[PDB]
């Protein structure tokens, strides 16, 4: 199995992702992402270009990026503080099931695998979320992918911020 | 007909049920009281689904950093807050709303420390076109340390791509 | 004629201040001023800087700033809420004649002026003041400069106090 | 001993109170007049009835009552914004002697006293204080009677206000 090759499953309806918010990032590849709460964002009424918006926060930081659909069911995306650009996919999406939603992302270098982002509202109970990452920590470079919410800093009163 | 003195005693209407502030996300504090709130985007999240206490969230996102409030609704129309690093509580009230008009969202809301105004957040999704605001803001103003009650989106950071992030 | 090159007459000693009190702002620049009582207190008996203090009264709101002779004929003034400092300066004073007292202070961002006060207690009739107000309006951002005193609330029996 | 037998003092002369200027309240009845800063202020130039103006100074806020002097040795007040009416005496006074200034004054429902004030720029070194205060308490409702300045919020570098 190559990053290529991996499911690229039709984007879901944005509304879908927002009913979901918010989100834990259960597995990811990078450190960057740990201990991190995903929460999605309908492009703003005076939007020239109507992009949606990812957050990534994970304290008191944020990294943003604006996304819109692309060919071959893909998101892309641009860095809000950087312009850089990428190509993300879904492996796939298991949004708003009477347990909760659950997806699996990534975006690719060739055949390796640059960024995974497995969210889910649920503590990750959903059964594809399993096989997905099992997938996924396959392909070239997907041994750096690790459960992310392991040794996570207490909180001071709010469930999915800190 | 006279403007209320003191913070006390500014108009607490009733919060809007939270998915008319989901649909106008995200907003802009076009008028603010601490210059923490400057060049801030506004984005409101429902409560997570395992959440215990069923507690909303206020992001106010300025660049690379994020403050984060839980609430819930209170008497007499307020919404009580948890600073999320901190927990820290605060009672706050809305002085008006007005969410997806035909003309888009905007609404004030404010914290007292008594009599004093200790915060005040207007926000907008219409580039600050709303009537409403521009009163309430006067309103506002006038009350013990409403003074420092400033325009917050003068000269903010250059922006890469995105519309309402940085 | 910018800020920075107006007219900078000697601070009257406090008393003559305090004998003025209390006075009305007639002009000023920002809003904040608008329908306005002055009062100024001498240092408190204790004060270890002998600081005195200017009160700016609108409504229930009140704003204090203790001040200080500084060089250049200025005042140096501390906001007593966040230990803001500002350099004032008198554009003219005629305080206490037969007629009442009125003064024009002024504060600069350097070539534009951020701030101006046009105070008196006999109903704007001081022949300097309209001279001085004409002057201030044409230095850069002096276009704001305008009449403070219409539509000010309703009194509910007190002269110069709502 | 009820209110309506205090003792009656004579009104000083306002420039007596007015040099007393800034005073704090050490103790008062009513919580509103915690943490307060007592200012004075002769008639503006132009008021018809030529009222002084007492200033009542916590933080941001203000209160205000124009006073003259009325029968008995009272001072009658006039709340700035909401017109009521209160007649006032003095318990005692002492103003601008070497060790500074002091007073105590009142109003009365009846028998029971309705508000209490007791000023002073010493930090409560006049014995004439201590014993007024003693007395004070002792008449109907002066339980409530209470020491008004402990924990009041910190200065931003001014003495007399915050
Ligand atoms: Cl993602
Ligand atoms: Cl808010
Ligand atoms: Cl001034
Ligand atoms: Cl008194």
């Amino acid at each position: 199995m190559t990053c290529d090759k991996l499911p690229k499953v039709p984007v879901p309806p944005l509304e879908e992702f927002i009913k979901s918010n918010p989100l834990q990032f259960a597995y990811v590849l990078t450190d960057t992402f740990d201990c991190t709460t995903r929460v999605y964002v309908q492009p703003a009424r005076l939007s020239p270009n109507q992009a949606a918006t990812a957050l990534d926060i994970r304290g008191s930081r944020i990294i943003t990026n604006d996304f819109v659909g692309g060919p071959n069911n893909s998101a892309i995306l641009n860095n809000c503080t950087t312009g850089e650009k990428a190509t993300w996919y879904f492996q796939y999406t298991n949004l708003n099931t009477p347990n909760g939603s659950s997806y699996c992302a990534y975006t690719c270098n060739g055949e390796e695998i640059a960024e995974y982002k497995c969210a889910n509202n649920n503590n990750g109970t959903d059964p594809l979320q399993k096989q997905a990452v099992e997938v996924a920590k396959k392909v070239p470079n997907g041994d750096k992918i690790h459960y992310a919410l392991d040794n996570c800093p207490e909180h001071h009163g709010c469930f999915a911020f800190y």
